Parts: structure tokens; sequence; C-alpha cells
């Protein structure tokens, strides 16, 4: 599923991401924009053999199981394919664990490089929330 901007903002808000660990909603929308272009089916391989999955490009090295990332963890206790669902619940629940881990949203490279320090509120402008 390719979410619309405000549709995703609403879903993220309902699932408790607005201000989660101090990250306003626009941060999460901005992250999703640059990680996946709001496409729940997005996947991308990493040089280390791990793969990033879904709307927030969660990585198999640590967070989910894909059966093909030797030596990896599955900290979210889910198959990576669950992160490609039209329903973002699994991705959000896993993101909450990630962002609570020490480095906050810096875990998302696209967030640090394209969202951090910018006017992230623009990503939710116009949405009925
Ligand atoms: C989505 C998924 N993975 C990535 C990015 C965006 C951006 C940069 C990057 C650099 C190294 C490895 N993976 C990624
Ligand atoms: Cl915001
Ligand atoms: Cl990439
Ligand atoms: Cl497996
Ligand atoms: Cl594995
Ligand atoms: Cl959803
Ligand atoms: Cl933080
Ligand atoms: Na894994
Ligand atoms: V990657
Ligand atoms: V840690
Ligand atoms: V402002
Ligand atoms: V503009």
């Amino acid at each position: 599923k390719v979410f619309g901007r405000c549709e995703l903002a609403a879903a993220m808000k309902r699932h408790g991401l607005d201000n989660y660990r101090g990250y306003s909603l626009g941060n999460w929308v901005c992250a999703a924009k640059f990680e996946s272009n709001f496409n729940t089916q997005a996947t991308n391989r990493n040089t280390d053999g791990s793969t990033d999955y879904g709307i927030l490009q969660i990585n198999s090295r640590w967070w989910c199981n894909d059966g093909r990332t030797p030596g990896s963890r599955n900290l979210c206790n889910i198959p990576c394919s669950a992160l490609l669902s039209s329903d973002i619940t699994a991705s959000v629940n896993c993101a909450k664990k990630i962002v609570s881990d020490g480095n906050g949203m810096n875990a998302w490279v696209a967030w640090r490089n394209r969202c951090k320090g910018t006017d992230v509120q623009a990503w939710i402008r116009g949405c009925r929330l």
C-alpha cells in the first residue's frame, strides 16, 4: 500500500507515534517519506546482507527475522514480511522499540540526513488530525 501523507499521519497518530520519545508526528512522516516513499512494500538490501523492510525500512540485522541474515537478531519478534503489510501496526510497534534503544531517531539514516533539524511540521500541514 502506498499511503497518502495525511492518511499515514493519521495512522501513525492513532498508533501512538505523535511525540513518542519526544518525536513529533512530522518527524515520523518525514522519516517514512524518505525511507520508503510511503510504500509499505518497500525493501532494500544492505551491504552486510541484511534487508530493510516496509514503511520505516526496519532492518533484519536486528529487528525482524527473514531467515537470510546470519548472526542477526529478531528483537521485534516478527517475520520481516509482517513489516510489509498494508496495516502499519507491526511497523509502528517495532519502531517504538527501535527509537527507545539509545540513539533515538538517529537509527534511521534518512531521518538524520533529510529530516533532523528541518521544519518537519510541514509534513503534517493541512491534515485533519
Ligand atoms: C532506506 C533503506 N536503507 C538505506 C536508506 C534508505 C538510505 C541510506 C542507506 C545507506 C546504507 C544502507 N542502507 C540505507
Ligand atoms: Cl511535527
Ligand atoms: Cl538503499
Ligand atoms: Cl526463517
Ligand atoms: Cl536470519
Ligand atoms: Cl494502518
Ligand atoms: Cl531521543
Ligand atoms: Na534478523
Ligand atoms: V538500508
Ligand atoms: V542497543
Ligand atoms: V513550525
Ligand atoms: V513545499
